[PDB]
């Protein structure tokens, strides 16, 4: 028999919003941990339950150091200084604190008018041209790209270049392709730094150049890695939430109608979509630097551990009928953004963008529908951020 106690991980979605069959099996199997086999044949642990996931994300013995030989790499792509997503305290905090000013609740509130303007501008163009359109290239991707560009001080004129490079890095299936894409972005950002040294400019990259870099408090290549992380996360991840949210909501028309009828439900719907779609398991990897006993299971020093937030988010002890989309439920404490010192820097920018986008789509494109069957969509594999790379849509064309 072929039966194993260490199934291949990750699994690929066959429905944009449903747990892969293999993940349902992991979810249903008692205990916080399960053994899996990664692409290169190495065994690692996955964390599959909600409280255990929080506990392990909060445990400093589970390091975020991606340079470690034993870090649980899920694809050949995983093969330069790390941005703070790959650092542990105390280094993590010194670098993260260089960027937090741009993501405060006050700044996010100040960004609302800008986000609304950007969203409506891309809708103007799309709706003027008429259906059909690919929602990804025409809306889902450009909106957060334009927003993160202004936040960073990266000129939006270079969007085609950096969007292509970002996709190649995030979705590469080989190390060579990933490395070329990273090199492309690094060289670009290094040029921007030099330009800011000549002519001080706006945006987070400008601020880091004028202050921390000028004071020797961040290495030039660390600034490059940090800007790269924010550029990629700031547009690729939110774009995927948009497209997958549209697909999901169109497959749940009663809930979508209820949402349209009472816009005060939108923040809660955003939480539920984040919980339900949980697009970022690829950011759950950890390596143990010491032995950790977990409800009788032993993680040994040097073992890889992946905190699979998508499965933790379907823990029925926390979310009653966990596989049911319910925009009125308490989706409080979901792990779609992680938990603890590394909890997503951009989480509230993501929440703002999704709220503005859903309200705009309901206002201006109430007749929006998919232009192809859901089954015909091509879903990204579990080795990258979840999503679709194309989303054909149509609507009632008003002249
Ligand atoms: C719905 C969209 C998003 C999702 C689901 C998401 C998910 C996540 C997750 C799960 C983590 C934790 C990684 C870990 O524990 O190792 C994380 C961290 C991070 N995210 Fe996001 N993210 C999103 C959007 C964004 C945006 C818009 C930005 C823009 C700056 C961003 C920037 C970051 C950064 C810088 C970190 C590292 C934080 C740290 O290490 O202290 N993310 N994200």
């Amino acid at each position: 028999p072929q039966t194993t106690d260490a199934p291949a991980f990750p699994s690929n979605r066959s429905c944009p919003y449903q747990l892969p069959d293999g993940y349902a099996q992991l979810r249903d199997t008692p205990g916080p941990l399960h053994r899996v086999t990664l692409y290169d044949g190495r065994q690692a642990w996955v964390v599959t339950k909600h409280e255990a996931a929080r506990k392990l994300l909060g445990d400093p013995r589970l390091s975020s150091n991606r340079t470690d030989d034993n870090f649980p790499a899920t694809s050949p792509r995983f093969e330069s200084p790390q941005a703070f997503i790959g650092l542990d305290p105390p280094e993590h905090g010194t670098r993260r604190r260089m960027t937090i000013s741009e993501f405060t609740v006050k700044r996010i509130k100040g960004m609302r008018p800008e986000v609304e303007e950007v969203v409506h501008g891309f809708l103007d163009e799309m709706l003027a041209a008429g259906p059909t359109a690919d929602l990804v290239s025409q809306f889902a991707l450009p909106v957060p790209s334009m927003v993160i560009c202004r936040l960073l001080g990266v000129p939006y004129a270079d969007h085609e270049f950096f969007q292509d490079a970002s996709k190649r890095l995030v979705q590469s299936t080989d190390a060579q392709s990933a490395l070329t894409a990273r090199n492309d972005l690094a060289g670009y950002l290094d040029g921007l730094i030099t330009q800011f040294q000549t002519e001080p400019g706006a945006g987070l990259v400008g601020a880091l150049v004028a202050d921390q870099l000028a004071n020797g408090e961040i290495d030039r290549e660390e600034l490059i890695s940090t800007a790269m992380l924010l550029l990629i996360a700031g547009h690729e991840t939110t774009a995927s939430m948009t497209s997958l949210s549209v697909i999901t909501l169109l497959d749940h028309p009663e809930q979508y109608a209820a949402l349209r009828a009472d816009r005060s439900l939108v923040p809660g719907a955003v939480e539920e979509l984040l919980r339900y779609l949980a697009i970022a398991d690829i950011a759950g990897g950890r390596v143990a630097t010491a032995d950790i006993e977990v409800e009788g299971q032993l993680i040994r020093a040097g073992e890889g551990v992946i905190v699979v937030n998508s499965i933790a988010n379907r823990d029925g002890t926390v979310y009653e009928d966990p596989d049911a989309l319910d925009i009125h439920r308490s989706a409080r404490h979901h792990l779609a953004f992680g938990f603890g010192v590394h909890q997503c820097l951009g989480q509230n920018l993501a929440r703002l963008e999704l709220e503005v986008i859903l309200n705009a789509l309901m206002d201006r494109v109430p007749t929006l529908r998919l232009a192809v069957p859901v089954e015909q969509l091509v879903l990204r594999p579990g080795t990258t951020i979840q999503g679709v790379n194309e989303l054909p849509v149509t609507w009632h064309h008003h002249h």
